[PDB]
């Protein structure tokens, strides 16, 4: 159902929230060739997050439920988010500004706290 479906989505948008806090111990240590792997790994699980939180909100516009469409909205806009400032945090660690990487990855932080609490209530309106 699109139930088990935001579960399978819930758990991917999980695998790279537990990356990308590995990749934040290897930021503070300084081993920059690790994190250049975990933030390719983080754009593919970003990737596939968003194609599957799309179909979701697809497939609950399909079956009318109008307040998953109303928080799946809301969470898609915060995903943008997190997508606009991970972009710029590549784009800091390829430029070699560890000063924005640093304030990029805290308000990354602030993000997926925002987004975990919608996508909380999501799982019990779908
Ligand atoms: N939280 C977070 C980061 C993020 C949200 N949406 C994204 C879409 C694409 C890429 Cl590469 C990254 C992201």
């Amino acid at each position: 159902s699109v139930k088990s479906e935001y579960a399978e989505a819930a758990a991917v948008g999980q695998e790279a929230v537990a990356v990308f806090n590995t990749m934040k111990a290897a930021f503070q240590n300084g081993d920059k060739e690790a994190v250049a792997q975990y933030l390719a790994r983080l754009a593919s699980l970003y990737t596939r997050h968003e194609e599957l939180l799309n179909r979701i909100l697809e497939k609950a516009r399909r079956e009318g439920n109008k307040e998953a469409v109303t928080l799946m909205n809301e969470f898609t806009a915060t995903f943008q988010t997190g997508k606009s400032i991970f972009n710029a945090m590549v784009a800091a660690f390829k430029n070699g500004d560890d000063d924005s990487f640093e304030s990029y990855l805290q308000a990354l932080e602030k993000v997926t706290a925002k987004g975990e609490t919608l996508a909380d209530q999501i799982a019990k309106a779908l």
